[PDB]
């Protein structure tokens, strides 16, 4: 019995190498630094859905083919306003996604082009729907999105009421290039689990939803905001990290279960926060996080324990306008795009049923009881 | 590579045993044959939920449990009026379940007695849900449920507008008991996979709908009925059957990919639908079925190819009043007893993350080639 599926091997993939003993993540080849700092998310998009980044043209295209299919429909947006404002982000996504997919006429065409436009319509879609939770919570209304701003500028536009700075833009672009893709994790593995059915993409993709709604994936930078929560101000959180060391109690974001040295999705994404906080001002969360990691480094860098990306995507998030109940719908803006070359790639490599088993260990030829004699 | 995990045994159950060269199918060790035929979908629910038959008493409680939670909440009742009436009966599913969860108010509670409640209440509504949509489908309005009735007679109360007789209500209650478990197929496993990042039931449930509305898994009797239309009437059957066989082309629902012998569940369905058939009249469907299982049998009975429960089933909802697209459907209202069941057992006795992987065939160091440079 190979429980948790750990160590098993089910199909071949050319999309994500990862190698977390050496620090090492690519998409399609490509390391995640280069693509978080030269990229963007439309092109990091197309590179995960064509294998291969676009030429000048192409990704002209197709960045306004995903700006196009921004909007959602009237009929979805009617019904978000019954969406219980009270219900967590994730299942107002889950729902969302669920609804929309009831609205396409051809919802159940699973050809390879199919699953590829309709998969751009989610891509371009996800931030929106988001954004519209985000402004509901707030008792305002959604924000119809800007063509001409980049898919990540225009989810800060939609989800502030405001255009975000070139820094913030950037900040929030990056952040979903590094979370756009990590192999088979859990909610990659539902969505393929689920279409391997050959059910329809919106069934995978509120599948993925789904999965990755649990806090055993996807949840990470909410333990290190709960951190700084407790820490509660910058005054406080030099003496706070040395009574934990004190106690060899572990700090939020510091190492992690896969980069066992750096993590290669935190570089990026600490410099990019560093340049939004110069211009925009130090958050009482940044600063306190930044104490946390001076103090704390202190003794984990010689020990090899570094800050990986969790550790700052949350207080990214929160300097950029978003609550804690937010992080990991911002996770799936990002992932759709993985979720999405998942799926066309299985279906292209492989496309078989999964038909897992367990290990019988009942009973047998147990007697249906009469009602009276039992 | 273990290609669609086939082979892979990944946990440990004592729900559901399969011997398909030796036509076994068993319920916590009790024979299918035994529960379809003497037990009540309530009874084989407790069964599928608490591991053992329950006592009088406790039977009486828990059919009343489920029969007060049959009613959905008018929030829901009021959304149905806008679900797209052309969609998918199971997209029409998989957000009601979704958006269901949205309304509760510890939506994200998973203790075992937790999942236990909302399953229950999940049991209960499934039939309410599907015969809403069939109700809307049909442009008439939802009915309320009758709790003085059983859940397989109030489930044709609701679709059909009239209380059924007692062969036509045991008739349906054998077809959600046969239905309701069958270990580890897409549909179960998707929900395990999802619920493995302790999410909440509702997603877990969602993602098992998905699954299932997939083709390949709960949509053999389709074939059957579509085998049926084809044929077109009872004078054409028997030309029409040796042709087939003439051709050595398949008898949809003759002989099964599991079931090397006989299907366990074909036969007490194959009773209570010539019952049926005999106080309320042969249909069109019914008589071409007969026709088709005496001409062919004639060919396949020496050869060890039987009619297996998807032979009639799909014949036993048509006759029971639900069209083609309500198959599926008719299986979840069944089968959400078996996933909750799965749930809570492997809770109980494994509850580990779910991180199968794949082989990676992918290039390595691609440079980010400048965009000028492609």
């Amino acid at each position: 019995v190979a429980r948790g599926l750990e160590g098993v091997l089910f199909t071949e993939s050319r999309m994500c190498y990862i190698d977390g003993q050496q620090g090492k993540l690519y998409y399609y080849g490509i390391p995640i630094q280069e693509l978080a700092e030269k990229s963007s998310f439309e092109e990091t998009t197309f590179l995960l859905l064509h294998g291969r980044l676009p030429r000048r043209q192409e990704l002209e295209e197709f960045s306004a083919a995903l700006a196009r299919r921004r909007a959602l429909p009237a009929h979805l947006l009617e019904s978000f306003k019954r969406y219980p404002v009270s219900a967590h982000p994730m299942s107002f996504l889950r729902t969302a996604v669920s609804e929309f997919g009831m609205l396409d006429p051809t919802e159940g065409d699973i050809s390879r082009e199919a699953l590829y436009e309709k998969g751009l319509d989610l891509i371009a879609k996800f931030a929106t729907i988001v954004a519209a939770n985000k402004r509901l919570k707030e008792g305002k209304e959604p924000i119809p999105p800007r063509e001409d701003l980049s898919h990540a500028a225009n989810f800060l536009y939609m989800a502030n009421g405001v255009e975000p700075s070139p820094e913030q833009a950037r900040l929030m672009d990056a952040a979903l290039i590094l979370h756009a893709e990590h192999g088979f994790n859990a909610s990659t593995f539902t969505a393929i689990a689920a279409f391997s059915t050959e059910t329809d993409l919106y069934s995978a993709i509120t599948a993925a939803v789904a999965s990755l709604k649990g806090p055993r994936h996807g949840g990470a930078n909410e333990a290190v905001m709960r951190m700084i929560q407790e820490i509660g101000t910058p005054e406080r959180a030099r003496e706070w990290v040395r009574e934990k060391l004190a106690k060899k109690e572990r700090i939020m974001g510091m190492g992690h279960r896969v980069y066992k040295a750096f993590d290669p999705r935190a570089g990026v994404l600490e410099k990019l926060a560093r340049l939004v906080a110069e211009k925009h001002g130090h958050s009482k969360e940044y600063q306190i996080l930044k104490i946390v990691e001076e103090e704390a480094g202190k003794v984990l860098n010689p020990r090899g324990i570094y800050p990986n990306v969790d550790f700052y995507s949350g207080v990214v998030y929160s300097d950029l306008g978003f609550s804690l109940e937010f992080f990991t719908p911002i996770f799936a803006v990002a992932r759709i795009s993985g979720w999405v070359g998942h799926i066309l790639e299985y279906q292209e490599l492989d496309n078989r049923l999964l038909r897992p088993g367990a290990k019988y260990v009942g009973e047998l030829d147990v007697p249906y009881v009469p009602l009276e004699a039992r």
